[PDB]
């Protein structure tokens, strides 16, 4: 509260931390499916369905630019890909899987980075 402040948990790395997660998801073999944005005129449904759609050029242009204000609203961002890529796709698709895959792979960097 007023003038009564826990003590300071350093984030001066948290910037070139998240953007090495991000490197990492980027070369991800099943990354495949989430490095551009969906391509909204070309797939069917997916403008309609899916409110807020995210990608990792996306969420890279944004680390680059300053638009995260802290480590937390950038793990939004990259699990916003695999929620969307579940509400869009089914669990036994190549693209699914993938998006399993890849929201496995990310949790374990971020616990092993930040916990």
């Amino acid at each position: 509260s007023m003038s009564v402040k826990k003590p300071k948990r350093d984030d001066s790395k948290d910037l070139a931390l998240c953007s090495m997660i991000l490197t990492e998801m980027e070369t991800h073999e099943d990354a495949w499916p989430f490095l551009l944005p969906v391509n909204l005129k070309l797939v069917p449904g997916y403008k309609k369905v899916i409110k807020k759609p995210m990608d990792f050029s996306t969420i890279r242009e944004k680390l680059s630019s300053g638009q995260y204000p802290n480590l937390e609203t950038f793990a939004l961002d990259v699990r916003l890909v695999f929620d969307n890529c579940e509400t869009f796709n089914e669990d036994d698709s190549d693209i699914g899987r993938a998006g399993h895959n890849m929201r496995k792979y990310f949790e374990k960097k971020w616990t092993d980075t930040f916990k």
